[PDB]
């Protein structure tokens, strides 16, 4: 699919936008498949937004899936 | 330590200096010690130049750590 390390939140993308094209490239990739969750939740917290990298940064440590990073960032929108 | 996933070879860097910064913030990473060496192979394959990019994919499949690949592409610059 698409190349995984390149993906970026841009300034017209929203950060679910971001995440799905991030999640549908790691899930594409050659990755083993139980390093795709933990590879997903370092790019959400490195390359979204820098707004959205210091809101990632104070969700507890018990949220540990990319989709309760996806609903802690959506629900404080 | 470094964001890893934000990491590509500048146009200052050579390769080698690139891998080394690429691998050393990747051990410094929160990802699962078995997930270091696939993300660094896609990080090697998606991160650096694009004439690299285009050296390493004709790397034969039965290179498959880093250190292979480092070999690979040093021992034909």
């Amino acid at each position: 699919a698409g190349p995984w390390a390149d993906i970026m939140q841009g300034p017209s993308e929203s950060f679910v936008d971001f995440a799905n094209r991030l999640i549908k490239a790691v899930e594409g990739s050659d990755l083993p498949p139980s390093c795709r969750a933990p590879v997903i939740i370092d790019c959400f917290r490195q390359k979204s937004q820098p707004d959205i990298q210091q809101l990632i940064r104070t969700a507890p440590s018990t949220l540990t899936t990319p989709g309760e990073i996806i609903k802690y960032v959506l629900d404080r929108q």
